[PDB]
């Protein structure tokens, strides 16, 4: 399926630090230590709701990933779904097309590399059947006791190992589960907690053929199925927002660890923090979306979204404001003017601490307030090296995406 247009990727000299990130399983900071081929499954977005800032910080992040693989000779195999299955007027492919396109325009825009495999979940129904017999032929998964809706269910407990990566207790799973998908009180489950697999047909809904009837997949199956396709065992990042730790990547991964053996279905598990705005969450009821379209139509240069955006740690529920999109254009501008003199200090110093500072679990912060530091000394000092403004133009451009 078609994504988006890739930008020029300049190649920065030298080499910096292994990128080490937090893992949310084990809550800490681990190397990330890819084959030639570097593994990379971020959960997409779903089209019949608004794309706003807060998703795309989310592919932000995982840009910076992308680079600093990139940065480091790894060849990439980024995938990405689409989850345009359940959820008017016009039909539900008309404007569900519209959202996904304009989530193109606000990617390229954004300078973001586009994934390698853009996997809908509708062009994947033939993986989740596979992935959904072998579990029902294992004992994993079952067929709940209804006459009129057999619905096809994961045992919760599948995986002796089910809840290392979210630490959650039950109680919070079940509370967690209600509001994000799922049926704990569902007929006919042998615990509230086992994640529905295949819906049964209902009048009404579109289905597809199956040999345990017709119906829809599941949620979690659809893109543990992508990534097994896709990448295999040898996933080195799960990524997506830090909605999805619970139900939607916990389930995920139990559901590949079911059906290969292996204990961890993603060597990392990487989590984003949420872009609210005036101390509350983004959503379409109270009125408050901030969308990239938006500010591009107001005049905003998508790198100051960017610098804007990186001004935070990736792993930080913080809020975009005006104050933040005026510090990110000031910066932006203070940035051009430097990187634009024809002579500036010797940049190897701090090249090398931007690589650093990125490589430790992405410090965007650290790794803007040492190029601040740079520029400053640039146009308060000057310097005699002709290829320094240039070198840390092309370093910015390829690490952070960042457009002079
Ligand atoms: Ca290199
Ligand atoms: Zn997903």
């Amino acid at each position: 399926m078609q994504s988006w247009s890739a930008p020029a990727i300049p190649v920065v000299p030298g080499r910096g630090p292994a990128l080490r990130l937090f893992d949310s399983a084990d809550r800490q900071v681990r190397p990330v230590t890819p084959g030639p081929t570097a593994t990379m499954y971020v959960c997409g977005i779903t089209p019949y709701d608004a794309t706003h800032l807060g998703h795309a910080a989310t592919y932000l992040t995982f840009d910076l990933v992308h680079r600093l693989w990139l940065d480091a000779g790894h060849t990439v195999q980024y995938v990405q779904n689409v989850t345009d299955v359940d959820d008017d007027g016009i039909d539900w492919r008309t404007l569900g097309d519209r959202e996904t396109q304009l989530f193109r325009e606000d990617m390229a825009a954004l300078r973001v590399l586009p994934p390698h495999d853009y996997v809908a979940a509708t062009d994947a129904i033939a993986e989740v059947v596979e992935m959904v017999e072998k579990l029902l032929a294992s004992g994993a998964a079952y067929i709940v006791e209804d006459a009129e809706y057999p619905d096809v269910y994961f045992r919760a407990d599948a995986t002796a190992q089910f809840g290392y990566e979210s630490g959650y207790d039950r109680d919070t799973m079940l509370t967690l589960f209600a509001e994000r998908g799922g049926d704990p009180d569902r007929p006919g489950k042998s615990d509230q907690l086992d994640a529905l697999l295949w819906r049964a047909e209902r009048p009404g809904e579109p289905s597809w053929p199956s040999p345990f009837g017709r119906g829809r997949p599941g949620w979690h199956v659809e893109c543990s199925a992508i990534a097994l396709t896709r990448i295999g065992t040898g996933l080195d990042i799960q990524g997506g927002g830090s909605d999805l730790i619970f139900p939607h990547h916990e389930y995920s991964a139990a559901h590949a660890e079911s059906v290969t053996g292996e204990r961890r279905f993603a060597r990392h598990y990487v989590h984003t923090g949420m872009i609210g705005w005036d101390g509350h969450k983004m959503s379409k009821s109270r009125g408050n979306l901030v969308l990239v379209s938006q500010l591009r139509a107001q005049g905003v240069d998508p790198s100051a979204i960017r610098l804007g955006l990186f001004s935070g740690h990736y792993r930080e529920d913080r809020f975009w404001s005006n104050e933040v999109l005026d510090e990110a254009n000031a910066r932006l501008a203070r940035w051009r003017s430097a990187t634009a003199l024809p002579e500036a200090p010797d940049a190897t110093d701090v090249i090398a601490r931007v690589r650093q500072y990125l490589a430790d679990d992405l410090d965007t912060p650290k790794a803007l307030a040492a190029l601040d530091g740079w520029c400053t000394d640039a146009l308060s000092y000057g310097g005699h090296d002709t290829e320094s403004p240039r070198l840390v133009a092309t370093t910015v451009d390829a690490l952070l995406g960042v457009d002079l």
